[PDB]
């Protein structure tokens, strides 16, 4: 009931949209983007929020004169009065206030290191029922104060998008438990992880397939170390999600780099499906001890599901349909009786891998929309929705940032495993497609032959970036290419 630090969670605040209340949750991606942003979690019965993003770790808890000192030069409660430092779980970056605007508004963003008054935050009681140097509990409403501006976290309403600032108003927050001390080794929500058979996992087709990567397989060899093989499993609850997966229990299986869902569908069968479309009936799914015929808690749970060691069968639970197979690659179907030998058992992807699977679906989809832009304008000298050209710049020097080799003056241990990770990075993106998806890029663009070219088909204003994109898409191509052996 009381917080207490190495917990993770997530910043939610509400809004009256047309007569009802959505909730909504504090979110960035990192790379490409440090501004956060509101993530709505009340449709969640019919459209699966993008809840990775929105988790955030209590690091530390200070009192104003620790603070103060730790400035100069393992689970404490948190304490009203205390400043908090929030890292962000994804990009291992820490939710900050930074000094750019757009009133008098800082942004909310997130920043590399937590250094300088900045990434601090000091929690204040909603109402008289709580006073400063007491338990924080479990569905208070908090007031939080940027330490470096003195102003408060603030969901904003203009001009009409919901969206989050530092401003001189006030918004009540809610600070929601994800997920509190884990049982070693034990399955919870919200891992990544892969499914293995037996070798062979379940997956998706690769990159640029026949399939559209619609459709899901069990498949050996390579893909049980590539990201196009890692889920994340997603519970249908927002809070205690993180919370130890229960046999039986209801949940959603997303595909992590494509960022669609493992639905049974009507016309198709079993396939993998758009966040849109990830209704509650087409998408639950549950683990189950056996075949057999056949209230939940607030904390962490009893731990029933154990990695590697447990064997599960998966069920669909509208149609109480197996994920079983088709008579090397095989296809996952859905199946009344299914097959003697269905139960699969569950590996925990690895914080760095689990990284770049995602770094490879957010620039997926960036890019991808960038060439939208360039297709739309090809033959017209505008209506085309505006390019992201602030986030590629970003995006192109985060990720040649993430791929620069070691410092040669390193010592040759260190080196050796830098390299490896490096390597392996650089496998997953090829892996995915991230070549010819820079490679694209490349070519959309040179068809223009200088800045002002350029901006004879697109505006004088994106023509001032090009020559800077092109040159970043190159050294990001050859960051990628590199063989750092």
């Amino acid at each position: 009931q009381f917080r207490r630090t190495d917990d993770e969670v997530v910043l939610q605040c509400s809004a009256t949209v047309l007569k009802e209340q959505l909730k909504l949750c504090l979110a960035a991606e990192g790379f490409g983007n440090r501004l956060c942003f509101l993530e709505p979690t009340s449709n969640a019965q019919n459209v699966p929020p993008d809840l990775a993003i929105c988790c955030f770790t209590l690091e530390q808890s200070l009192s104003v004169r620790a603070l103060q000192e730790m400035l100069a030069n393992g689970h404490r409660t948190l304490l009203y009065g205390h400043a908090i430092l929030l890292r962000h779980a994804h990009s291992r970056m820490y939710l900050s206030c930074l000094t750019t605007s757009r009133k008098l508004a800082f942004d909310v963003g997130l920043q590399e290191d937590a250094t300088g008054e900045a990434c601090w935050w000091t929690m204040h009681p909603a109402s008289k029922q709580r006073s400063e140097g007491e338990k924080v509990r479990v569905g208070d409403d908090l007031i939080l104060v940027s330490v470096s501006s003195e102003r408060y976290l603030h969901l904003s309403t203009a001009s009409g998008e919901l969206q989050v600032d530092a401003s001189f108003m006030q918004t009540l927050w809610n600070m929601n438990p994800i997920c509190s001390c884990c049982e070693e080794g034990y399955v919870t929500g919200g891992h990544v992880l892969r499914l293995f058979h037996g070798d062979e996992c379940l997956t998706i087709s690769a990159a640029d397939s026949d399939d559209q990567r619609r459709l899901v397989y069990y498949e050996g060899g390579a893909v049980c170390t590539h990201a196009r093989s890692l889920w994340r499993l997603e519970p249908l609850r927002i809070s205690w999600s993180g919370s130890h997966l229960r046999w039986g229990q209801p949940l959603r299986i997303r595909h992590v780099t494509t960022g669609r869902y493992l639905a049974l569908t009507e016309d198709q069968g079993l396939v993998v499906v758009d966040a849109c479309k990830a209704h509650t009936k087409a998408t639950s799914f549950c683990f189950r001890v056996s075949k057999e015929k056949l209230r939940d808690v607030e904390g962490m749970g009893p731990p029933e599901i154990k990695y590697g060691e447990s064997l599960c069968f998966v069920q669909h639970v509208a149609s109480g349909l197996w994920l079983t197979y088709a008579a090397l690659k095989k296809k996952a179907i859905l199946h009344q009786e299914g097959h003697m030998d269905d139960a699969l058992f569950l590996t925990r992807c690895q914080q760095e891998e689990s990284q770049a699977a995602r770094m490879i679906h957010s620039t997926a989809g960036l890019y991808n929309q960038f060439i939208k832009g360039l297709d739309s304008f090809s033959g017209k000298p505008p209506a085309g929705p505006a390019l992201p050209i602030e986030a590629v710049i970003l995006s192109l020097q985060d990720l040649i940032g993430y791929f620069e080799p070691p410092s040669e003056e390193l010592q040759h241990e260190e080196k050796q495993s830098k390299l490896r990770s490096l390597r392996n990075r650089q496998s997953l993106f090829q892996e995915e497609g991230m070549l010819s998806l820079v490679l694209n890029c490349i070519d959309r663009l040179n068809v223009y032959t200088t800045a002002a070219h350029f901006a004879e088909y697109a505006g004088e204003e994106a023509a001032e970036s090009w020559k800077e994109i092109v040159n970043l898409l190159y050294e990001l191509l050859a960051s990628l290419i590199r063989g750092n052996r």
